[PDB]
């Protein structure tokens, strides 16, 4: 399930504190069970976890207020740039986990596969990759019978979203969701929208799938391949919503970590931690990505 090179973790002495994380929603599960087995190694640690977006982990860590933040964007250059007017170096981005971000549908809803454009014109009021046609109806993406003039009703993140962003930039090319996307407050809500709609699609991380809802498999272009989401296809890139999800932490450059969040990135990057990451329905990380990682911290 994960791969064997990835090292086992070791208890070390000097651990105690209180971490605090704030970020991400798409990892918040993630960060609650590896918080969870952290706290059990280590009794004297105490765990706070505020998870309302990605776009909150930047001014938590540049304050001063949050240890560790988790986001599933890569900073944007700004929010370096704001870290770093005050510490005078960047933030470090820890990767801890890969994501196939899916366009989720209802179990019973027939369509295959979407190409990248029916993505956007679905999701968008803009159009910038390309389609001419505003999707509105479920027959305007090929859809038969009964399906034809369904309405698509759509479900998304809100402003704070790393998903949202994420999905803005490399799924809509830089444009604006429509007005009539129903924010949800965070992942499991779009998931959940989905499933009570039978005429529903949303975007999440694969993590948050459930048996009620399927993920649709997404084409580069018309006459290209849809591609599903599965571990391979996100480890190539070949999926065209992979990504990784991260950890942003305050490291000095030549300064090691205080042990109380050098030893959880750890317990991440282990065995114990990836393991939590398949059972959580993530894609977790090569052994070679943890390794590299491990090596930028020291
Ligand atoms: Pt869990």
């Amino acid at each position: 399930a994960i791969d064997p090179a990835l090292p086992e973790y070791q208890k070390a002495s000097g651990v105690s504190g209180n971490l605090s994380s704030v970020g991400s929603d798409t990892l918040a599960n993630l960060m609650t069970m590896w918080a969870e087995e952290y706290k059990r190694l280590y009794p004297n640690v105490n765990i706070q976890i505020q998870a309302a977006g990605s776009s909150t982990a930047p001014p938590a860590l540049t304050e001063g207020t949050a240890n560790l933040g988790p986001m599933s964007r890569k900073m944007k250059d700004v929010e370096l740039q704001a870290f770093e007017q005050k510490y005078g170096y960047k933030p470090t981005a820890v990767p801890v986990a890969v994501d196939a971000l899916a366009i989720f549908v209802h179990k019973d809803n027939p369509i295959k596969g979407l190409t990248m454009q029916q993505v956007d014109a679905i999701f968008s009021a803009t159009r910038l990759c390309g389609s001419k046609q505003d999707v509105k109806t479920w027959g305007d993406l090929g859809l038969t019978g009964d399906w034809a003039k369904k309405p698509v009703q759509l479900f998304g993140r809100n402003s704070v979203s790393g998903t949202y962003g994420y999905f803005k930039e490399e799924a809509l090319c830089k444009g604006d969701f429509r007005p009539n996307v129903n924010e949800q407050p965070g992942s499991a809500s779009v998931v959940q929208s989905v499933s009570q709609s039978l005429n529903g699609i949303g975007y999440s991380g694969i993590g948050y799938k459930t048996a009620s809802v399927k993920t649709v498999a997404l084409a580069k272009k018309e006459g290209a391949a849809f591609v599903e989401d599965n571990e391979q296809n996100a480890l190539n890139g070949t999926y065209p919503l992979s990504r990784f999800l991260y950890v942003y932490v305050n490291k000095a450059p030549n300064k090691p970590l205080d042990p109380l969040e050098a030893q959880f990135l750890k317990l991440v990057l282990s065995k114990t931690g990836q393991q939590v990451v398949v059972k959580d329905g993530y894609i977790p990380l090569p052994a070679k990505v943890a390794e590299k990682a491990i090596k930028e911290l020291g």
